[PDB]
């Protein structure tokens, strides 16, 4: 994937409406069905404390960026089979721009 930025203001809205449900990302945010995701750019996959993750996003051991994240919220367990994060995926390039252009800002 190619990441363009995009609106962070949209991004807050694709989050709240399609991510908040299993995640928080500000800093000490409750871990939910998923994990807290602050600081989640240049850490590998699996690494948050805390949080017993899936022994497939462990061994996928992925730096995250902002390029192979539009890849995974495509559709998630393509990228990393096994993966308990039941989320279809942000079909559309733009939604996904958006998303990480937010995410980006507010994981800080
Ligand atoms: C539950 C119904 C979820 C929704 C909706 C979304 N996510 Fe999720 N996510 C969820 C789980 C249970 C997990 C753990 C996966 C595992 O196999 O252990 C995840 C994982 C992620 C990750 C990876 C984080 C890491 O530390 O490796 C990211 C980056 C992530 N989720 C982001 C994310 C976004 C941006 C969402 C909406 C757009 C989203 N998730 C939805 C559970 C659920």
């Amino acid at each position: 994937a190619e990441f363009k930025a995009g609106s962070a203001k949209k991004g807050a809205t694709l989050f709240k409406t399609r991510c908040l449900q299993c995640h928080t990302v500000e800093k000490g945010g409750p871990h939910k069905v998923g994990p807290n995701l602050h600081g989640i750019f240049g850490r590998h996959s699996g690494q948050a404390e805390g949080y017993s993750y899936t022994d497939a996003n462990i061994k996928k051991n992925v730096l995250w960026d902002e390029n192979n994240m539009s890849e995974y919220l495509t559709n998630p367990k393509k990228y990393i089979p096994g993966t308990k994060m039941a989320f279809g995926g942000l079909k559309k390039e733009k939604d996904r721009n958006d998303l990480i252009t937010y995410l980006k800002k507010a994981t800080e």
